[PDB]
RNA sequence: GACUACCUCUAUAUGAAAGAGGACUAAAACCAUAUUUCCAAACUCCACUUU
């Protein structure tokens, strides 16, 4: 009934299999027409739907089995006649059986008034039980008198199971044998031959639109005192209008279409099945607006018709289009899409070296200074013909077609024109790549030297973590699509170990998830050491061993389905076979997660596949760390003798110099742009079939790992970024601007020797430095004050944080202190002291500039991700016309050269070249001028602005669109709240601050 | 319903096309950008925001 598909039938699952011949209801891994007998088993649930179609909201438990046992012979159960059935039977039925119900048999000879049958179920049920004279009910006698009702349900079930079964077999790909698909096929062919497809005013007169919208407004301005049911009785006045003009609704097929779109208009603004939440407007119902919208959302279906079989010509697939073949295109257009937006951000970085505004105008002194930040080496004066032409040949060599991914990462040569090609082997770049590879065992040590680690652990306790046999501190990290991050593993693992022990205990037998207190340096040693033993030593081995991975899944499944009752959530996901690779069982987990994405959101149910992937990886990291002797990490214990014994670590790699161009692209990316690329690459790698071409991807997925070790080296000396103290003091006075620069946080230890700031050089590496000098120079309350350093001495935060943890733990034993009006104010003042101290600490070290830089990149890279779908749709509708160019496309009102200007500067990152032109909120306004192509992509442009800012701790409101001449303008920007101590209280705290939010708005609206 | 989607099929035009389907089409979710929110467990089918 409700779910035909995605439902068990014979302890087997059900899928649909669309095809150009028709539709098919198939089991799971098979290919047979089983739509006849899947639909036959799906029939005890049709009886269960009719019983809930004849019974009411106080779902009574004695009328529930009287009705159900008439329909099912086996289901009938003995009940008493008189005592349990003596109520108001008329007040327990449905709202459809309260009054007499009339119908015609399914296959009646013809419509007539002598065929329609009458039924009063409240009358016909009282007349039988008085004729029932036994102590208990007799099924043979009762069924015989209820014969008038049983034929209603057998008619109801048998006709609905015929409508669903025809809705499936005709649901084919790109149908033209149907009504309203043949009609859109008629309209599409009358535009390529440049004609007019339809006329609104001539079809508005046959529909008699003015007889409607006058009766619709009447039903709106008439009564409707109660907000509930207003929406239901605009449906019935619309069903009344169709009834009087039905004689030509069956005879036109274009008039009929006019009714389907105006029906669909009504249940999106005056909803009936769509979670109301808002009072309707009378503006929508007015005549001349609905006709404008019908013109607007019927052309949407013509443009979607053109692109959807222009896709079937770019692949050579338009006769064998299959449901299975279509999915395969969805996947390889995700790896190819994520790979493009990385090249647009790497190409931006190559712009700022050469010419930020192409080879002729080079600032010569800036180039060498810019080169030393990406690459840790130093270039000569005589190499800028071979370095600036050598990098561009790594990014340059979008056509959405059949890709062959071998000879896509190789690229042996690059050309230099004044044309004379070089290899990358007899070049200066070769020395850089090899130098990086042979310094891996000391880049680990400097990552260990920093963030304590060596100051809290002894060197004998570190020579037995890189010395474990079968683990070699790889640069590879996983061979699986859905693996967690480490902070999801360690934080959620704290939740399973530390648990109340006062329950139906769900023990996982964990021991290493000990602390959570981030305020110490002892814990930040073991957190940083666990982090790198779970990424280099453990993730590669675990993911490729069949026995190690399987032994953790088999503990998890048998921990769940071995306790009493039926409520067991890991019920329908199967156990790992023997001789099965872990990249083949976790491709089963990924596919189940994405087929059940809609069924889990129709009803309010949680994603139970997420908390399965946690517990396997949480338990398996404990079994690793205890089978070896690696359990001393849980006790740091700061040492006294600085031990001068070396930590010798073994490492060997077979990377040849065929990767010496893709490494030059990964050195121009970020640290977040690199991690995301690697996650999409492991999804696309786990669906390919060849034994080669996967070794292409696992050799480039190791180049990314080598790039990550460096990441944020930056500078170390002082006078390599500046020349004098007066140029340092000129630049740094744009953010603090005082006589405060000769102090402790801003000079080294004594005298006048400076210190360089890690969030300020980072802005300079990228091109966002100019923008942030315009932001902080608008006001003067943005810079570091003398009172902000003065607040960092008012008191200590360690004695306040401790107080908060103590007061919170007492609330678990005494929840009644939530209504203690004196206690809840003391807890409020402790939170606001921790909050105000942490904003002043961040402001003093200029950490926020780092936050502003990250926030700006996310907004401009999302906008470059809509301009790549629009570019893919432009070449999908153009190559269809050239197979049958501009004079047709400017008759379809598609891509102009006024919108190609807007689509080009969004994609080419032209916001960052200093001078503004137009703000950020005028780039989201320009994105939905290009994407007015369809509503699916236009409606989502503003939906993704609010999601990005909401992840960074902020809300946003956006004034109504008809008042602002269709532009985006801010109403309210406010810090988002956390709601300490329960869910129905007033004790809360802002996620960021009111001061950070003001800075953010002055960035979004800044011309 | 810009946020607060969309598109294919389906007709005894009505207890209603108020029905089914979408990894098939978009957006999220997942991912190596520090820390305050108690936590863990909670099967399937069928209903359900008016009357």
């Amino acid at each position: 009934t409700m779910r035909i598909t995605k439902v068990e039938v014979d302890r087997k699952k059900v899928l649909i299999s669309r095809d150009k011949n028709g539709g098919k209801l198939v089991y799971e891994n098979e290919m047979q027409d089983n739509t006849e007998q899947i639909m036959h088993h799906k029939k005890s649930s049709f009886y269960k739907s009719v019983v809930n179609k004849t019974i009411c909201r106080p779902e009574q438990k004695q009328m529930k089995k009287l009705v159900h046992g008439l329909l099912q012979e086996n289901s009938q159960e003995k009940i008493k006649v008189s005592d349990v059935t003596k109520l108001n039977i008329s007040n327990f039925l449905n709202h459809r059986f309260k009054k007499s119900l009339y119908y015609f048999p399914e296959n009646s000879p013809d419509k007539s008034e002598e065929y329609r049958i009458e039924i009063n179920l409240s009358q016909l049920l009282e007349d039988s039980l008085k004729k029932q004279q036994g102590t208990f009910i007799c099924w043979e006698s009762f069924s015989k008198d209820m014969e008038l009702y049983i034929n209603w349900a057998e008619n109801y079930i048998s006709s609905k199971t015929k409508l669903i079964k025809k809705s499936i077999r005709n649901n084919r790909i790109q149908s033209t044998e149907s009504r309203s698909g043949q009609l859109m096929d008629r309209y599409m062919k009358d535009i390529l031959n440049k004609n007019k497809p339809f006329d609104i005013q001539s079809v508005s007169e046959k529909y008699q639109l003015e007889k409607l919208t006058s009766a619709l407004k009447a039903t709106f301005k008439e009564a409707k005192k109660n907000d509930k049911e207003i929406n239901y009785k605009l449906k019935s006045t619309l069903q009344n209008h169709e009834r009087q003009i039905i004689e030509e609704l069956k005879e036109n097929s274009e008039l009929n279409q006019f009714n389907i779109e105006i029906r669909k208009h009504l249940e999106t603004y005056f909803p009936i099945k769509k979670t109301n939440r808002k009072v309707g407007d009378i503006r929508n119902l007015e005549i001349g607006e609905i006709q404008k919208i019908v013109n607007h959302r019927l052309k949407n279906k013509i443009v979607q018709r053109i692109l959807q079989e222009g896709k079937l010509a770019s692949y050579e697939i338009e006769s064998t289009v299959n449901s299975n073949s279509l999915q395969k295109i969805k996947i390889e257009e995700a790896f190819a899409l994520k790979f493009i937006n990385a090249c647009l951000f790497a190409s931006n970085n190559l712009r700022n070296m050469v010419y930020p505004v192409s080879f002729k105008e080079i600032k010569h002194k800036k180039f060498i200074r810019q080169w030393s930040q990406f690459f840790s080496q130093e270039i000569t004066v005589d190499d800028i013909e071979l370095a600036s032409w050598g990098l561009r040949g790594a990014i340059a060599p979008i056509h959405l077609k059949k890709h062959s991914w071998k000879k896509f990462f190789n690229n042996p040569t690059f050309k230099v024109k004044k044309t004379s090609e070089f290899l990358y082997k007899e070049t200066l770049f070769k020395d850089y790549f090899y130098s990086e590879l042979d310094s891996v065992p000391e880049l680990i040590i400097n990552k260990m030297e920093s963030s304590k680690i060596l100051d809290y652990y002894s060197s004998d306790q570190l020579n037995q973590v890189f010395t474990i046999p079968n683990f070699e501190l790889s640069l590879l990290t996983s061979a699986v699509p859905f693996a967690p991050s480490f902070k999801r593993v360690y934080l959620k693992g704290f939740d399973y170990q530390n648990q109340d022990e006062a329950q139906p205990d769900y023990n996982l037998k964990l021991n290493i998830y000990n602390e959570k207190a981030f305020n110490s340096e002892a814990f930040q040693a073991q957190y940083s050491l666990f982090k790198m033993v779970y990424y280099q030593v453990f993730l590669p081995q675990f993911t490729t061993n069949n026995d190690l991975f399987k032994s953790s899944v088999d503990f998890i499944l048998t921990l769940n389905k071995e306790r009493k009752g039926y409520a067991k959530a890991f019920q329908d996901i199967r156990k790992m076979n023997k001789d099965e690779k872990p990249s083949e069982y976790m491709s089963y987990i990924q596919s189940q997660l994405m087929l059940y994405q809609k069924k889990q959101e129709e009803k309010e149910k949680i994603n139970h596949f997420e908390k399965f992937i946690n517990q396997v990886f949480i338990k398996g990291f404990n079994s690793f760390i205890e089978k070896n002797r690696l359990t001393y990490i849980c006790h740091p214990t700061k040492n006294t003798v600085p031990e001068n014994d070396n930590i010798e670590i073994p490492f060997h790699t077979d990377m040849d110099d065929s990767n010496i161009a893709f490494w030059l692209m990964c050195k121009l990316l970020d640290a977040k742009q690199l991690s995301e690329l690697r996650n999409e690459m492991i999804k696309f790698s786990c669906s390919l079939q060849s034994t080669e071409e996967i070794s292409t991807f696992t050799k480039a997925r190791e180049v990314i790992g080598l790039a990550l070790l460096n990441g944020e080296k930056g500078c170390n000396d002082w006078k390599e970024l500046f020349d004098d103290k007066e140029a340092w003091k000129k630049n740094m006075s744009l953010y603090v601007s005082e006589e405060l620069l000769q102090s402790l946080p801003y000079t080294q230890e004594d005298g006048q020797t400076p210190v360089i700031n890690r969030s300020i050089d980072l802005v300079k590496k990228y091109g966002t430095e100019t923008i942030l000098e315009k932001l902080f120079s608008s006001s003067d309350d943005y810079k570091v004050s003398a009172k902000d350093i003065a607040k960092l001495h008012e008191y200590d935060v360690t004695e306040k944080i401790a107080q908060q943890e103590s007061l919170h733990k007492q609330w678990i034993e005494k929840p009644g202190l939530a209504r203690d009006s004196a206690w809840t104010k003391k807890y409020q003042n402790v939170i606001n002291d921790i909050s105000n101290y942490q904003w002043a600490k961040t402001k003093v070290e200029l950490t926020q500039v780092r936050h502003l830089h990250q926030l700006t990149i996310d907004l401009l890279s999302r906008l470059a991700g809509y301009m790549s779908i629009a570019d893919r749709d432009f070449q999908f509708s153009s190559n269809y016309i050239l197979e049958r160019l501009r004079l047709t496309l400017e008759y379809l009102e598609l891509f102009d050269n006024r919108l190609k200007e807007k689509r080009n500067n969004i994609s080419h990152f032209n916001y960052l070249n200093g001078q503004l032109g137009n703000s950020i909120l005028e780039l989201f306004d320009d994105a939905r001028d290009v994407l007015s192509y369809d509503r699916k992509l236009k409606n989502a442009v503003s939906k993704s602005l609010k999601e990005i800012l909401s992840s960074h701790g902020m809300e946003v409101t956006f004034k109504p669109l008809y008042q602002t001449n269709h532009h985006l303008k801010i109403d309210k920007l406010q810090p988002k709240k956390i709601h300490h101590l329960g869910e129905k209280s007033t004790v809360s705290s802002n996620q960021v601050s009111n001061e950070y939010c003001q800075l953010v708005r002055t960035l979004l609206t800044m011309k």
